[PDB]
């Protein structure tokens, strides 16, 4: 229907938007530094913790990517990510710098404890680890916020920060079909993964770009659970995490895969 890269037409996001779900209904926030003021994004939610004040719309442009990757209106005009509508917010958790403070993940994965709906996407991965940031997710898991972290970019024989752990999954990248891509990281705890080798999305100033990496294709994943709990309102990150799991392509592997494709078919059918 719409125009996607490789990266979508692998992750039966068209098919899921052809039955009739469209995973509104559900809320997804987006830790980043800027989602890009366009007229593919609607802003239903966002808040600025960091330091650092550009605007809450736009000020580095990997954010908003990552915006048309959790929910790319389906207006014809444009990419089209995986969810059409939904309640896309904005957890300007980062700072266009490149790593907000500890201070900054903790507020993030806190503020989102209370009203970090039901799901939350965390493209980031630092080296320094933080009792702070445990007790952010102290508050993400006390009420509930299905987190699903990315992989990272190759980096020692581990993935990001909290990503590992955190009760936050941890996605990775791929190649031609599912094989481990070229720059993906890796450790003793990824979650699944998909293709991040190239992604055309939205880009401010009205323009679109495309770029690869497994931070794109992180909220790709993220996008697809939330048709999930969109199919079921009444479930939990929990109950969601089950669906998910069985649904999601299985390569198998003793740990290094296990789970690493995703179908919204499988997953709505």
């Amino acid at each position: 229907a719409q125009s996607v890269p490789w990266g979508i037409s692998r992750v039966q996001a068209p098919a899921a938007h052809n039955r009739g779900l469209t995973g509104s209904g559900v809320k997804v926030a987006v830790l980043d530094t800027g989602i890009s003021t366009h007229p593919d994004l609607n802003i239903r939610g966002g808040a600025s913790f960091v330091p650092g004040e550009p605007s809450t719309q736009d000020g580095n442009g990997h954010g908003t990517h990552v915006a048309g990757t959790i929910a790319a209106l389906n207006n014809s005009i444009g990419v089209l990510g995986v969810a059409p509508n939904a309640e896309l917010y904005a957890v300007k958790v980062l700072g266009a710098s490149g790593s907000g403070s500890v201070s900054s993940i903790a507020q993030g994965l806190e503020w989102a404890g209370n009203n970090g709906m039901h799901v939350a996407n965390l493209s980031l991965g630092s080296p320094s680890p933080s009792a702070t940031l445990e007790q952010a997710v102290n508050s993400a898991t006390s009420r509930g916020v299905l987190v699903v972290a990315a992989s990272g970019n190759s980096g020692a024989g581990s993935i990001s920060y909290p990503a590992r752990y955190a009760n936050a999954m941890a996605v990775g990248a791929t190649d031609q079909n599912n094989n481990r891509a070229s720059f993906s990281q890796y450790g003793a705890g990824l979650d699944i993964v998909a293709p991040g080798v190239n992604v055309q999305s939205t880009y401010p100033g009205s323009t679109y770009a495309s770029l690869n990496g497994t931070s794109m294709a992180t909220p790709h994943v993220a996008g697809a659970a939330a048709l999930v709990k969109q199919k079921n309102p009444s479930w939990s990150n929990v109950q969601i995490r089950n669906h998910l799991k069985n649904t999601a392509t299985s390569l198998g592997s003793t740990n290094l895969y296990g789970s690493g494709l995703v179908n919204a078919e499988a997953a709505t059918r």
